[PDB]
């Protein structure tokens, strides 16, 4: 009834601004192809009639659901079918289905064109129009990344306009702003690989992974809060999320905004790092908390070992209520350790709940389970050496270097994908020793599961859309939680039938000379792969002495007063060589 105007309910919420941005993401992370002057048609009739239901709210269609309305006026696009076809079937069905429908045709890899920053354009539109400026990049970001955190992304929007605001009055304006650019693309590409995570480990996992793995993450940050105040944060956290993920961006939003609300309320009980965000707007006051750091841990925490090991009535406590009571140990363990990983604590919790089968169903329990921590010591001593190998590696070859060693590791693994995924993943493998190879010692662990969970659900992503390994799938679909075990664990793939060399990697033109450093980078990148798919046993030397005859080779053309001419006439030598030296 009332509230059956759920249109005009989240206008009063959010207000104009947000209810408008929060649209025009919507209609973007849906129809990812089309234009933003499309984009903002739909907007402003969707905000027009917010409008006349606030007024209102009996007029025509007030009552009906707020994602009725938006997926009536996506059916109501005239191309629909035209640009997007099958997703127009979407249509003939009653919702929920109609979502799950549209949400199925969301293009995780659009491969839309780069956007190339124009310092003086860019603040000419910034100067003509701030807020058509601010929408072109909700819309530009969020038709990238159909799941992207909705308001995350608002927010980015707000934070950012100080950077225009400051760089177009200066004279200098590409050296004021493309370094913040770039930032700001840092940000938002880490931001969309974490949310794609939530949405994935939702919707392959369940509503339960999502929740477990929050579980370990806030009792992490708030440390002294207790169980059941962490449990109901990340209920409603995981909620929030959930709905962001099916598209519902207004409730996700005005959801988002009460836990924010709630989480200041209860401060005292949560962490004294909160006090910061609290008096902040509301979209820089969930910013905040999300990034708040870990609270100190408290003082007095009783061993673990009190509860779960030394404790007589373990196998009572966990055989009462399986599920409470390892939630329970998830807690404890995740409070009292900010320096394991979110992972590896639920790797923890998950050997734990092994060991007590084990234990509880034999004659004497208590002595088996009481050894329990020493059992799970090589989930943690495995993660440490791992960094440990990693890290010297990347420091022993810095960043391209160790990318190019995982470019060998990755195509062995996993032969069958295709090579610019290959390339494209292991780059960001190899930027995980750039970004957590020098962190503090309670960092790093944390730091490198959470990025490798972030760059293999991009794998998983990709893969799962087009399955081409058994394996890859094996690792994606088995365990959330061992997932970067499992691909960690691949050898090489003994299944591949090796592909016939595939020369035009090793050929090139004139304008290769041209390139920046880094296409130049993904091209030597992607001829490593193609290396490995027709040659996954080469040796280390054979495969240098290729490299160094490519990188030769190129040099010697770049150079060359006819560079095109020597490219196509001596391109055949390049070739033959690369051959002579994988006999
Ligand atoms: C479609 C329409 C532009 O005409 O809305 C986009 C606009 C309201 O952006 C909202 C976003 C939160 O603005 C950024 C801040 C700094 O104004
Ligand atoms: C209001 C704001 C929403 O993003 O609060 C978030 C905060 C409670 O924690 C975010 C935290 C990093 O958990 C993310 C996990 C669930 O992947
Ligand atoms: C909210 C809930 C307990 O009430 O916590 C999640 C609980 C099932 O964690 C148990 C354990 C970590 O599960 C291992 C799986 C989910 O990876």
């Amino acid at each position: 009834d009332t509230h059956k105007s759920e249109i005009a309910h989240r206008f009063n919420d959010l207000g104009e601004e947000n209810f408008q941005g929060l649209v025009l993401i919507a209609f973007s992370q849906y129809l990812q192809q089309c234009p933003f002057d499309e984009h903002v048609k739909l907007v402003k009739e969707l905000t027009e009639f917010a409008k006349t239901c606030v007024a209102d709210e009996s007029h025509a269609g007030c009552d009906k659901s707020l994602h009725t309305l938006f997926g009536d006026e996506l059916c109501k696009v005239a191309t629909l079918r035209e640009t997007y076809g099958d997703m127009a079937d979407c249509c003939e069905k009653q919702e929920p289905e109609r979502n799950e429908c549209f949400l199925n045709h969301k293009d995780d890899s659009p491969d839309l064109p780069k956007l190339k920053p124009e310092p003086d354009t860019l603040c000419a539109e910034f100067k003509a129009d701030e807020k058509k400026f601010w929408g072109k990049y909700l819309y530009e970001v969020a038709r990238r990344h159909p799941y992207f955190y909705a308001p995350e992304l608002l927010y980015y929007a707000n934070k950012y306009n100080g950077v225009f605001q400051e760089c177009c009055q200066a004279e200098d304006k590409g050296a004021c702003l493309l370094p913040k650019i770039d930032a700001m693309r840092e940000k938002v590409l880490a931001s969309s690989a974490r949310q794609r995570l939530r949405c994935a480990s939702i919707q392959k996992f369940g509503e339960r992974a999502l929740k477990a793995w929050s579980v370990a993450r806030l009792s992490q940050k708030f440390p002294k809060a207790d169980f059941t105040d962490v449990t109901k944060i990340v209920t409603d956290l995981t909620k929030v999320h959930k709905e962001c993920c099916h598209g519902d961006l207004l409730e996700c939003a005005d959801d988002r905004a009460d836990l924010a609300k709630y989480i200041c309320d209860h401060q005292d009980a949560l962490s004294s790092k909160l006090k910061e965000c609290c008096d902040k707007p509301v979209l820089e006051k969930s910013h905040c908390i999300a990034e708040v750091d870990k609270d100190a841990v408290p003082e007095n925490l009783p061993p673990l070992t009190a509860d779960f090991a030394e404790d007589k009535e373990v196998c009572k406590n966990y055989q009462e209520a399986k599920d409470v009571f390892l939630g329970s140990f998830l807690y404890e363990y995740s409070r009292r350790h900010p320096e394991y990983a979110v992972s590896v604590l639920l790797r923890l919790a998950k050997e734990y709940e092994a060991t007590l089968e084990d234990c509880c169903a034999k004659e004497d329990p208590h002595a088996c389970y009481a050894t329990v921590f020493d059992k799970l010591k090589h989930l943690v001593d495995e993660p440490q050496n791992l960094i440990k190998k990693n890290c010297e590696l990347f420091e022993k070859h810095g960043e391209y270097g160790f990318q190019n060693a995982l470019i060998v590791r990755y195509t062995r693994k996993a032969p069958q994908v295709s090579t610019p995924t290959l390339v494209e993943i292991s780059r960001s493998l190899g930027k995980v020793g750039t970004k957590c190879c020098a962190k503090p010692e309670s960092e790093r662990m944390p730091c490198t599961e959470d990025y490798l969970s972030l760059i293999l659900n991009r794998l998983c992503v990709l893969h799962e859309k087009t399955p081409v390994s058994e394996k890859v799938t094996k690792c994606c679909t088995e365990s959330l939680v061992n997932r970067r075990p499992c691909f960690s664990d691949l050898t090489l793939d003994e299944t591949y039938v090796p592909k016939p060399f595939d020369e035009k990697f090793f050929t090139f033109h004139a304008d290769i000379c041209t390139l920046p450093d880094t296409e130049k980078q993904i091209k030597k990148q992607t001829a490593l792969v193609e290396l490995l798919k027709h040659k996954p046993k080469a040796t280390d030397e054979q495969l240098k002495t290729v490299m160094e005859n490519f990188v030769a080779f190129v040099d010697k053309c770049c150079a060359a007063d006819d560079k095109e001419g020597c490219f196509v006439l001596e391109g055949p030598k390049l070739v033959a060589s690369t051959q002579a030296a994988l006999a």
